[PDB]
């Protein structure tokens, strides 16, 4: 009985929001590698849990295609999505991405491949009222993005238990979510909305 996500089908990408699409997916990647270093992750040519390395600790450029595709594309989504709910996007300030820096990371960061993550320094960045009341619907729409994607794949509610065998408590609605799961992918869409702030674009509610 969870909700519906809305529509972004019929939604085309407009060509002037390509080039912030692909700095999104860029910080992406960036932000994702930080926080497995920082969860102790390291690289491993093949991916194992024990011994937590992973192939894609490495630059963007080198990422492999599958991936890449998979960036573009929830930031496209994002994207896509801020479009249909009525908001407007416009890039006001060619001046601040000039102020934009990324952060610099100490050594232990760096790996044996030579990546050390650099995300931006957003922290300077501060979003208006109306503007975090847009990341909560990001998120909120996100989940039932996700939970009907699960379902269409023949997930169901599962118990506090989760079952490889295709059930996750998560499948709830939103409301009805744990509020430390909320904030796990709402901090990540707060930091997209700064990275549209940060490069000079002005995300407008409806």
């Amino acid at each position: 009985f969870i909700p519906c996500p809305v529509d972004t089908s019929q939604v085309i990408l407009p060509p002037h929001l390509e080039k912030i699409r692909d700095r999104l997916a860029e910080n992406i990647h960036e932000l994702w590698g930080m926080n497995k270093i920082e969860l102790g992750w390291t690289f491993g040519k093949i991916r194992d849990d024990n011994k937590r390395q992973h192939p894609c600790l490495v630059e963007f450029s080198k990422l492999p295609e599958t991936e890449k595709n998979y960036n573009l594309q929830m930031s496209t989504e994002t994207l896509k999505t801020l479009l249909a709910l009525g908001c407007h996007i416009a890039h006001v300030n060619p001046a601040a991405e000039e102020d934009l820096k990324k952060v610099k990371l100490p050594k232990n960061y760096m790996m044996s491949n030579g990546y050390k993550p650099a995300p931006l320094d957003l922290s300077d960045v501060k979003l208006l009222p109306p503007q975090e009341i847009l990341v909560d619907k990001l998120a909120e729409n996100a989940h039932n993005v996700w939970a009907k994607d699960r379902i269409k794949q023949g997930w169901t509610y599962g118990i506090q238990q989760d079952l490889k065998n295709k059930r996750n408590p998560r499948l709830v609605p939103y409301a009805l979510l744990d509020e430390r799961t909320k904030k796990s992918n709402r901090d990540s869409l707060r930091e997209a909305v700064r990275t549209f702030v940060g490069y000079g674009y002005n995300i407008e509610p409806s």
